């Protein structure tokens, strides 16, 4: 029937009448008014019931004819003669709009509802979380009027519980006694909270108005919140958001809910509070003004199997303020003070008239309820005692029902509240089992509880340990909590496809998942003959850098604030924050080819970047203390990451400003001079020692101390550990220089091209000249090596070496003038010559031609070697993006130049045949008037000064008004718009060129490490000694154990000063400064106004001690 | 190196293991150069009673900020009883509250036995850098030593139990740095 609680909800009627007590009012004639006035003991009138089967009896005169033997009238139940009967009422209980919309749900069901079964409908039905909290206010009704001081306090009190523990409050739901006080709490600190807050009004189906308003299936119901003024019956109270409605006979009947509230407390104790928690949910009972039977209901919930605790209030002024009082005067569990009874039974008869009889029956409750003090938590004001009841509410919790602090503690990472768990659990002179801490930290790093892993951590577990190899295996396959759903697609990626449907992950498979994403030749610590070994077994099965472990785990399960918080923590910070750059960069790679209906992909890349602003920061902080032992920490081998190495590292990840920070900038120039003191050399004299070998001997070179930062190769460093260095060293130390391999091929370069020049611009005879050989020679030379740069670059991966290295311009560039030149030398020498004219050839002469135009390849790669200066550099990366981004601004100049060329050819030329010079003729003229020719006497070609008279005719007159507007357009509109547009954009294609120059200076000097010594006419000798060798038979920085130490105290020290100094520096601030005065004058203005009072309290006494 | 277990920090520290009879020209000699450290220019050598507890919130700020106070701005040695017990429970959580890694400056030496200290078999090793956990044993009633220290003088007379020997160790230790001049 499209209705669930049609199926399973129930209404219920009163369809058995038997009158009231004996007497009709007034009104003589007596066959009327036995049905005008008389009730039924139901409870409504007899024209209300409406009994679709006795409606057929009320005719005769009621149901059920007359005395019926005095022992028969009291025999209505309401299971004997209530009938039972579908929906009547669901939807929304709309409040008309006040602050807000405020919507909520209603039900009217039953009193008979099974257990499970209303706990069925709040949780699937109505869509709500399953709490951590339940909270039942209870108090008195209709009473009134808490003070204005006491108002916020309970009121701020009462949300901060439950909005920070996502807890339900379970009230009376009509609008008299507590919920008004419950509700007006929420009117202060709404905060839009409701989504957290979930306050359940149980309420009666009978002194509720407008209640026939409700009655609808799947109705959205307006409801009135107006003061009824002859009326004396409760509303509801706008700010709730679900309603549960009892009737047991009708309006009136002011019981019928007591139990059936009482009995969903029960069922929300027994279901799990989490799925990794075996604690139950815990409830408390809030206690406000109260009543007579709110001293049945206190001590109902204390005598129970689990003892629900209470928390009571005072200030108010009620039997709330009873149990403040006789709690008070009490030490530990024995019977009473000095016998004072007159004075307790004499304060329980001024709240309600018992008189002495009945009085004494309250006292034999107000003795067990002063009995059980442990489980009573009494809140005194006016002394700020224990702070905010939030912290009581959640305090009583812990201190009565007796279990263990585990038990405590696993209750407060469910509500994710540290400093009850601080200050409350963790207090001086608690003992703790053996397993229990750690049991703690395996939940909070699943949860995804940062600070309980901070305060675990603190209080002193240990995580080298804890975390063993099962354990991580569990941290890895869990889906109780925030996962990443990308590591799954990672790893069925890493084993060809195989997916069985249970999969507990393996570390072997994560190991696998980290060599994907860390790229190159990384080897991770899960995939090496060690590990496999061990892990086939299960001291040994721990680990020896916990937080290396965990960090990964962090970044792969896509927990960023886990992440950062594992990173402060250990050694190695720099590297770590590179690795994770790498990692998250990778995982964003991978997000975008992946069809998934959430991309993250932006999330990741965010994520990548913020590791990434760590690692430049720490490289800063690093550089101001020294900027030796900073050049040191940038090439040291790390040995738990692959041998890797923190420039390889922001390399592979294309961190940029790492690579272009003036720390490594400072070690790519020492780098770049090799061992030559380039700062107390010159240029002049590098050159000059190429071309005379015995110069080499008179330049000023580095000692061994002066080269402890750079990295050397393993033949070089045995150059060293031998005015020091004799001859034959001085040799080596030159020539395998970068800065020296670099001007002995840029002057085989120069004479190059002075000898290709020659070849082009002068007579080509049918033999090549020497000149030409030469030239040959080079290129075929020169191609070898860019063949041996491919093969003998990184990447295991052939085909990958091929994409990386197309991926640069001037490779590019290479490669079409290889191939170019060997195409136009085989037309040029294996082609039948005619020895009676050169150039009747056809073949030779494309073969010559080949060469002109391939010439142009080689002086445009004269700005490659420009690029190696700092001034230089950043402007010839410059050109290449100024002309992509102006595009579109010459393809505008373009379709100008073609709206022009066709109509002057067309009027000009009227008489001519398809042919190819028509392309030629609408292009060429309107292309050189953008460059300075205007074809000054070709315009008006019918003036008498024209270069062109026979072109003269009809409508030849149009062509100069045509011109006129083109170079408008083009001189005056575009190319001054070009001009603007550089202007414009010059600074920030600068600057992405400066960085962009920096970053790939690490790929050219480090090319240089291992370049032959020799250049690319004479490099052939250099290739026959690579392939003897090799058939027979990069650098690294070396450091000494006492130089290891000192480097991790240096790294160590350099990240104790970051974290400071962020720290001081925010502290330190204007913003800060403001607030922390504005929090604490908000303080003193609370308690001057506080203190203010009580000196009024001292004015008392001096009008009495005057006296 | 006692290297503690991670909390707030790594919190490094030192170990010797010496005799009694040790001369008082060694003990110093011991200090200064091995260990690299600085020659101070006060000592505040803290006494109190083991095992006693629980200062007030309010007096543990002053007591606190003074002591830490007294030691940054003029390079000072604060010599404790080492273990956990009584007076360098509280002296290290000054140290928790103000560090501002001020361990460059603050050198706190506890002088412990080699006795009343748990663990001390784990200790056993010639240049090693030994791990030393932090967890209250429950059944047990020993002392551990406290994290927030940098360097741990340890001297035996008869075994576990036998609690004193160094109190005239320690005390000659005095006598040694009285007698250097403060520059
Ligand atoms: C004697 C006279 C005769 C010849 C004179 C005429 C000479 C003509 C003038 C030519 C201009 C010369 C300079 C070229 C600059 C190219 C820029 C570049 O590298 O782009 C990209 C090439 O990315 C690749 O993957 C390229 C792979 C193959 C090589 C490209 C050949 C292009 C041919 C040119 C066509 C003309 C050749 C016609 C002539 C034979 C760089 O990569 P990316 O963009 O960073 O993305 C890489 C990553 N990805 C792989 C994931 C996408
Ligand atoms: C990492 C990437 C960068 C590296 C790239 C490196 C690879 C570069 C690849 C280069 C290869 C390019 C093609 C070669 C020429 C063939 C095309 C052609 O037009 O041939 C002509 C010459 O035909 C001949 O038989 C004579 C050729 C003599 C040898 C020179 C070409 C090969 C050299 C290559 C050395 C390169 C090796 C470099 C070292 C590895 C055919 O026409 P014809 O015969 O003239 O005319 C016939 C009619 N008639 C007789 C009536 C006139
Ligand atoms: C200074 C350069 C111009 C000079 C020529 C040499 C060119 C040198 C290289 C330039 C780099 C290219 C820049 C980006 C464009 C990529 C390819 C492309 O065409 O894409 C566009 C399609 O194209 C069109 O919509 C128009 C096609 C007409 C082109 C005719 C050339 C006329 C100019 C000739 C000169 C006549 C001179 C007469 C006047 C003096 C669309 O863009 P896209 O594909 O979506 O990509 C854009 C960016 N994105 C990747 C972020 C999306
Ligand atoms: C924007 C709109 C433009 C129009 C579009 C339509 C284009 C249609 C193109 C058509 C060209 C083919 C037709 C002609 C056939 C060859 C014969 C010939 O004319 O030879 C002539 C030269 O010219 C040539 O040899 C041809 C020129 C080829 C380049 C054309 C560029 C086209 C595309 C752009 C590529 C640019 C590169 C960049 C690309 C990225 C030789 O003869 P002559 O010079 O008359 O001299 C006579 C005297 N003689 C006997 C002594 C020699
Ligand atoms: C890469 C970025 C994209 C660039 C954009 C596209 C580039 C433009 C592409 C244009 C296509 C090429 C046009 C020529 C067509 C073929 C010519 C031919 O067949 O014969 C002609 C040969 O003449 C030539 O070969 C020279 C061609 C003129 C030079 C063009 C310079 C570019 C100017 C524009 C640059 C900006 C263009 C703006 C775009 C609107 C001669 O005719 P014939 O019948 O052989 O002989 C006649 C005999 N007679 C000579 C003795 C009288
Ligand atoms: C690949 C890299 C090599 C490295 C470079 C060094 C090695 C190269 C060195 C020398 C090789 C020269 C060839 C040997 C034959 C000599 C004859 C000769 O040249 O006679 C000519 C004189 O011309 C000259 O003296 C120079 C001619 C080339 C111009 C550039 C010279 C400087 C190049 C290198 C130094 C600059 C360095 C700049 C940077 C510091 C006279 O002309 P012809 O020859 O009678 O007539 C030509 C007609 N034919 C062609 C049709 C036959
Ligand atoms: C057939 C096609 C061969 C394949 C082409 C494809 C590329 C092959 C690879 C490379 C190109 C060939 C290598 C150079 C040798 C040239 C040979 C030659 O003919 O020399 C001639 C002169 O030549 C000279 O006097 C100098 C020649 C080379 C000088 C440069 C190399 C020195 C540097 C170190 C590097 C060493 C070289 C590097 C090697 C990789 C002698 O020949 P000839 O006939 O007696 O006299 C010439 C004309 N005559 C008869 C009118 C007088
Ligand atoms: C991957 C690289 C691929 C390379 C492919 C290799 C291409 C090889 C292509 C062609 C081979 C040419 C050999 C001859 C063929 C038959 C014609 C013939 O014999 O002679 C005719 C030649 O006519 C011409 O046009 C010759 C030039 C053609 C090549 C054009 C440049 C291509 C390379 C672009 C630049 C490189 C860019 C590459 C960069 C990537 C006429 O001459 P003849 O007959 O001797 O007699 C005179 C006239 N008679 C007959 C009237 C008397
Ligand atoms: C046999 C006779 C032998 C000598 C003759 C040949 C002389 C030598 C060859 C050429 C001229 C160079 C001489 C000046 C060098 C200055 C040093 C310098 O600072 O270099 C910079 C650029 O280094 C370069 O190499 C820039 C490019 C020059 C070589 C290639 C020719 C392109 C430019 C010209 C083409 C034609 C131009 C148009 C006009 C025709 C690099 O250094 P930096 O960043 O400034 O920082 C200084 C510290 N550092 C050096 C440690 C890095
Ligand atoms: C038909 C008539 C034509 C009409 C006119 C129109 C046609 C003429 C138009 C354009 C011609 C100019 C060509 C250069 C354009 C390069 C653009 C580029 O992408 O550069 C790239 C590198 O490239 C460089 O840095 C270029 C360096 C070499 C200079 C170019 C040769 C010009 C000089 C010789 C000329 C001498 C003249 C005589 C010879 C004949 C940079 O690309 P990017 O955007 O930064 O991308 C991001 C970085 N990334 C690459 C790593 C991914
Ligand atoms: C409109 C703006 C204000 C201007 C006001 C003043 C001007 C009034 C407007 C327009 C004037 C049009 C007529 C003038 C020609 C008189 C001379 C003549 O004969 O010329 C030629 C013919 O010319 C023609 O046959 C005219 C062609 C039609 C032009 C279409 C509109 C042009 C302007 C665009 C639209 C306008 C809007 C444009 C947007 C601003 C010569 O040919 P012929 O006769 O054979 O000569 C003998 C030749 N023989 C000896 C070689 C054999
Ligand atoms: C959007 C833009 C509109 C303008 C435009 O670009 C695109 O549209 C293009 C189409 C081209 C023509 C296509 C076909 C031919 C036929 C050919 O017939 C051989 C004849 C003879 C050879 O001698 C046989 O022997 C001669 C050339 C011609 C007319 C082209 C001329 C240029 C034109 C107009 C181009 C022009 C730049
Ligand atoms: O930062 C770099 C600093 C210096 C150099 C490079 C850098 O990056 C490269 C790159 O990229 C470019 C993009 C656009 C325009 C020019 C370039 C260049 C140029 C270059 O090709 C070049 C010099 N050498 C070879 C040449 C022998 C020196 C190789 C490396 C190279």
């Amino acid at each position: 029937q499209k209705s669930w609680i049609e199926s399973t909800l129930t209404k219920r009627e009163c369809v058995y009448i038997i009158p009231s007590s004996k007497d009709p009012h007034r009104c003589l004639p007596g066959c009327q008014i036995c049905q005008q006035l008389v009730r039924c003991f139901c409870g409504r009138l007899v024209k209300q019931h409406a009994c679709f089967t006795a409606s057929l009896a009320m005719k005769y005169s009621d149901v059920k004819l007359g005395e019926h033997f005095n022992q028969a009238i009291e025999e209505w139940s309401v299971e004997k003669h209530t009938e039972q009967s579908p929906t009547d009422a669901y939807g929304v209980i709309n409040f008309q709009g006040g602050s807000h919309s405020y919507r909520a749900k209603y039900v009217r069901l039953s009193y008979d509802t099974k257990p499970e079964i209303i706990l069925q409908l709040l949780l699937k039905e109505w869509q709500m979380e399953l709490p951590k909290l339940v909270i039942s206010v209870h108090g008195g009704m209709q009473k009134f009027e808490l003070h204005p001081r006491i108002k916020q306090l309970l009121g701020k009190g009462l949300i901060k519980a439950a909005v920070t523990t996502g807890a339900w409050i379970l009230t009376g739901g009509v609008n008299t006694g507590v919920a008004k006080h419950v509700g007006d709490a929420l009117k202060e600190h709404a905060s839009r909270s409701s989504r957290k807050i979930c306050t359940i009004g149980i309420a009666p189906w009978g002194v509720i108005e407008n209640r026939n308003d409700l009655v609808g299936r799947d109705v959205v119901a307006p409801y009135q919140t107006l003061l009824n003024p002859l009326s004396k019956l409760n509303v509801l109270n706008n700010l709730h958001s679900h309603f549960i409605l009892v009737d047991d006979g009708t309006v009136g009947k002011y019981g019928a809910e007591v139990r059936l509230r009482r009995e969903l407390e029960k069922t929300i104790n027994q279901q799990r509070i989490h799925a990794r928690i075996g604690q139950g949910v815990p409830v408390v009972a809030l206690i406000f003004e109260g009543g007579p039977n709110v001293i049945l209901t206190v001590l109902e919930y204390l005598q129970e199997s689990p003892p629900v605790p209470v928390v009571v209030c005072e200030g108010t002024g009620r039997a709330a303020d009873l149990l403040a009082y006789i709690h008070k005067q009490t030490e530990e569990g024995g019977n009473l003070p000095d016998a004072a009874e007159p004075d307790i039974i004499s304060t329980i008869k001024k709240t309600f008239n018992f008189g002495q009889s009945e009085a004494v029956h309250l006292f034999q409750t107000m003795m067990e309820c002063m009995k059980k003090k442990e489980l009573i938590t009494v809140f005194h004001i006016g002394s700020e005692d224990h702070q905010d009841i939030d912290v009581a509410i959640l305090t009583a919790l812990l201190k009565g029902t007796n279990a263990s602090a585990f038990d405590q503690l696993i209750l407060t990472l469910a509500w994710d509240r540290v400093d009850i768990a601080k200050n409350h659990v963790f207090v001086y002179g608690q003992q703790w089992l053996v397993g229990s801490l750690e049991q703690a930290m395996l939940d909070a790093l699943v949860m995804d509880r940062v600070s309980f892993v901070k305060l675990l951590i603190e209080n002193g577990v240990s995580m080298h340990k804890f975390l063993t190899i099962p354990r991580l295996e569990e941290l890895y396959n869990t889906k109780q909590g925030p996962t990443n759903p990308m590591l799954f697609h990672l790893i069925r990626d890493v084993k060809q496809g195989n997916l069985p449907p249970g999969y507990k992950i393996t570390l072997i498979d994560i190991g696998l998942v980290i060599e994907y994403l860390m790229g190159g030749t990384y080897r991770c610590t899960y995939t090496r003959k060690r590990f496999r070994l061990i892990y086939n077994s299960l001291e040994t099965k721990r680990f020896p850098y916990p937080l290396n472990e965990l960090l990964i785990w962090a970044c792969l399960m896509k927990r960023q604030v886990m992440a950062r918080f594992l990173w402060q923590h250990g050694e190695e910070s720099m590297a770590k924050a590179l690795v994770a750059c790498k990692i998250y960069r990778s995982m964003a790679y991978e997000a975008k080819q992946s069809d998934l209906v959430d991309d993250t992909s932006e999330e990741l890349k965010q994520y990548s970047n913020d590791f990434g602003q760590l690692a430049v920061e720490l490289l800063e902080q690093s550089f101001r203390q020294d900027e030796t032992m900073a050049m040191k920490l940038l090439t040291y081998e790390l040995k738990n990451w692959s041998n890797s190495t923190c420039l390889k590292l922001a390399v592979s990840s294309r961190l940029r400003p790492f690579v272009a920070h003036t720390c490594t900038q400072m070690l790519l120039s020492d780098m770049w001079m090799g061992r030559l003191n380039m700062r107390k050399n010159s240029w002049y004299k590098v050159i000059l020692s190429i071309l005379v070998p015995p110069a080499i001997l008179m330049l000023e070179y580095k000692t061994k101390a002066e080269m402890s930062h750079i990295p050397q190769s393993q033949d070089a460093h045995q150059m060293t550990m031998e005015k020091k260095l004799p001859i034959t060293r001085k040799f080596y130390a030159f020539y395998h220089a970068p800065i020296v391999k670099f001007w002995f091929n840029t002057l085989a370069y120069l004479g190059f091209l002075m000898l290709y020049t020659f070849v082009v611009l002068v007579k080509m005879e049918q033999l090549p000249s020497v000149q030409e050989w030469i030239v040959i020679a080079y290129i075929f030379t020169y191609a070898i090596e860019k063949v041996r740069e491919v093969f003998m670059s990184e990447a295991g991966k052939i085909s990958q070496k091929i994409k990386v290295w197309f991926s640069d311009y001037f490779n590019v560039s290479d490669t079409i003038a290889i191939i170019s030149f060997f195409v136009g030398f085989g037309l040029r020498f294996g082609a039948k010559w005619n020895y009676i004219n050169a150039y009747d050839n056809h073949v030779f002469v494309a073969g010559r031609l080949i060469y002109c135009l391939n010439i142009i390849f080689w002086y445009v790669r004269l700005l490659d070697f420009l690029a190696v200066n700092q001034q230089a550099g950043p402007y010839v990366m410059m050109i290449g993006k100024m002309v992509a981004n102006m595009f579109y601004i010459v393809v505008i100049m373009a379709l100008v130049l073609l709206s022009f060329g066709v109509p002057r050819k067309a009027i000009l030329y009227p008489h001519e045949e398809p042919s190819w010079s028509l392309a030629k003729d609408i292009v060429f003229h309107p292309y050189w008037m953008i460059f300075g020719e205007v074809y000054a006497y070709e315009i008006d070609v019918c003036a008498n000064d024209s270069t062109l008279p026979t072109i003269c005719g009809p409508g030849t007159w149009l062509t100069p008004f045509l011109q006129a507007v083109y170079l408008f357009v083009q001189y005056i509109i575009m190319v001054n718009l070009l001009i603007a547009f550089f202007n414009n954009v010059y600074l920030q294609v600068k600057a992405i060129s400066n960085i962009v120059w920096k970053y790939q200076r690490y790929h050219f000097i480090m090319a240089y490490h291992e370049k032959p010594v020799l250049p690319p006419p004479l490099i052939i000798l250099s290739h026959i000694v690579s392939l003897f060798c090799c058939v027979c038979k990069g650098p690294k920085l070396f450091l000494t154990e006492e130089d290891q130490k000192k480097l991790h105290d240096f790294e160590e020290q350099c990240v104790e000063m970051y974290f400071d100094e962020k720290d001081d520096k925010f502290n330190s601030g204007s913003e800060e400064r403001i607030r922390v005065t504005f929090e604490r004058v908000e303080q003193m203005s609370i308690q001057i106004k506080e203190v203010g009072d009580r000196v009024n309290y001292i004015k008392r006494s001096l009008q009495s001690l005057d006296s």
